[PDB]
């Protein structure tokens, strides 16, 4: 009786959006493998194994039914007790925006917590996190593509309100451009 | 040339049912993450991280093309040598029924063994298992939702014949109610 | 806006084929679980837990849009730094063909490296690998089904050119026979 | 020097009782109840746990301590990473967890690793998320249930009280080392 | 006490020869052939296994035992959980596995952990599923094949025979400790 | 014998300086900076790493060696499998990695396990894939960055130079053991 289909297009962003949204995990916490979602098939592909001896600091993925200036969905880093599998989805609250420039191109990402993790669900601002946790995250993105000669600048994190604007705008943009 | 589709609806229960059936794994042995199947998309979602420091004692999941009084498929706990991934399916023989009341509502589940695990496939009754293994399982369900203030009573396990009745009835019920 | 569908049929073999091809992983490096792809649903199933205390020496899987005399796609063993999940796909370069007879029936398989692993991507011939790595692999296939009374003979590995012929031929065969 | 029996021959550390060395018996997420053998100083499997439960954090004991139960003072250690049995690390106390193990008092220390850059800046159990405490409480309440042993756990007390209990257990250990002469 | 060389300074235990302490060299699922260094008593990587195989259970040896091969009596230990190298645990013997390692007899003990609530109630290898035995047999038959070493494995014998072999190896160890004087 | 402090009481081995025993402090893929405690000879958590990085290979030190930094000579060990902290193994040197850790020279050895059937036949770092070297170089360049410590790493030098550095560090260790008298 039901659809069975493509996580970008066919997974609702969720009724709590943009504050709380569904989020499809591409990469697990601790992974050296950079999975990404194949836009055409909706399968998970290995984009690459990472060039440095680094691992993703948290579960990482994208928000369905979003679109950015790069023609990709909006990416999210999700803090929570446990590692989660590629291809699963979860409910996440935005707590900040991590502004970045990836090879001279804007690529801001959301930092968030899982809304169904009983430890992490009560966070609302990244300022509430331990400052090291930010320094670690910021570093990861600075460093993860260094051995591919790709420069990534990371600025200071911006507040929840700002993140929510980005999500909201990417929802709008998906709905505008996806039809054609 | 083939379908590619929703594990509840589009996976046959299998020609050996109700004695031996297909079974879609939602949660791995040792997992603190409570995955479940999204009824609408057929994706795996994180329902929650568990509130206690407990882990699932075996691979856990549901039987496709079943339905119970709760509008959900019939759940199964699957004993076998190895942990199995969420979203995979396997062949399992019923060896008992574990009667439960979850917050004042009936929620009986099947206890089973993987029919293609060369160690576990020869079990036929849960009485054949070590009594501790039952005590552990029974405990897990008593304890796993305690920190959410949800009470779960677990009674003595009932035999294979009884489990098979439940599976059979849930097959029938799926076929009756799923059309409309 | 996109398909969302069956990895055998709906995943392109890729524009680099037959030299570099997409490859759907069924089994992870180190796994005792023998997953395989369900031809009908495109789900991953447990075919079996292995009968010996052996584990797969590398990520293992099949090439989409291939077909062999056995009515199955062509299988691949993929060397790379990291374990990869069942159901994901990756890009792989052929470096040899591993000729086998599985219970009196031909069942040649490809040996390959991940084209997006920055260590392994520069290999082009299996002769470039350490001879032990071959001896280990060869052994695995000789030994993995022994406890099921299934005899598997493995001959000396043949070069890249030969592997590429097999892939090419299986592409052709898929296109010939899949229509009807 | 020669090889060390960890209970006796590992210094508690310069910053004691506030910040102390700590020997890890059990890893975060383990179902194996390792403990350190009193006689050999090796690691022993005391038992595999009777429930489908796991230690919520790295667990062990403070060396050169002693309690009325004749064992060293136990510690739970919050930190980013799981740690091996047999290793020691530096830990700050941030609270004490009063318990009753079958009528016998068996208080434990809740602590953070002092060399873990995230966790080192915590100083009070109240700084942690309330769920973290709820989960730990429940773990001790539940982990021995299938052995038919009751364990009651009361409200956690501040670091000032923890430091006292640690000091008192250093005194007892010493008092015992004197009674060796 | 001081730190212990596990072979010599770890007691075999009060319940020997039926129930004995046992030092774990290799974890369930490991491809690393750890063994305990005779001289230092540390854990050494003897080798990484030559085939894509893994130890089907936790593996090690009984302390204060000795066999004609000049090594302690080896044990395979069935239990719910994997255990670390260097740890010891309590184990009941439930059978003996006769083998021939390149013409030399090298019998091993099959056992269960006595402190594991599931496995502790097994007393005979015949109580285990026949496949479990088939798999173990094959492991020893196959794990050294890529080193060109033949290992033959015969039908497993009952616990009465296992206990004898254990006793006999305690005698040899003792007989050797006498020949130290 | 009795239990061994691994730095002092573990022989470097018959094949030194070319092939040497080697004590593992840190497992491949670990974020925990274990090191061996100088005084107790136990394993200590020095710290949890400040970046989201992991050791690209098993890491440790050569026993009975000493460098100007007052620590033993460090080794990175390439092999099929991860290895536990506290274990030792046999390793061939195949290159040396010159570094500067905050103005201080802190050269390390790059090596393979000699008992690992795949890796044992490597004899020069140039036989490894260039990316492997790029990754290792970067690891040391980056792993202490969030502690505000600069580490410069220069081009790797051949095994002849590695063997010299090893020999020189055996001399220093010895020279120090003489200065004990």
């Amino acid at each position: 009786r039901s659809v069975a289909a493509h996580p970008w297009h066919d997974l609702e962003i969720g009724p709590g959006a943009p504050n709380i949204f569904n989020c499809v995990v591409e990469i697990t916490k601790g992974s050296k493998v950079k999975y990404e979602l194949d836009k055409k098939t909706g399968m998970i592909k290995v984009d690459r194994i990472l060039y440095s001896s680094v691992v993703y600091p948290h579960n990482y993925g994208f928000i369905p039914r979003t679109l950015c200036e790069d023609n990709d969905p909006l990416d999210v880093l999700v803090l929570m007790q446990e590692p989660v599998l590629p291809g699963c989805f979860l409910r996440a609250r935005a707590i900040g925006l991590m502004p970045m420039i990836d090879q001279g191109e804007k690529d801001d990402k959301i930092i968030a917590v899982c809304a169904d993790d009983p430890e992490y669900k009560h966070y609302t601002d990244f300022k509430e996190l331990q400052p090291h946790r930010l320094m670690e995250i910021k570093r990861f993105f600075e460093d993860y593509k260094k051995n591919e000669n790709k420069e990534v600048a990371v600025n200071e994190f911006l507040p929840p309100s700002t993140a929510v604007e980005a999500i909201q705008h990417s929802m709008d943009l998906y709905a505008e451009y996806i039809l054609h």
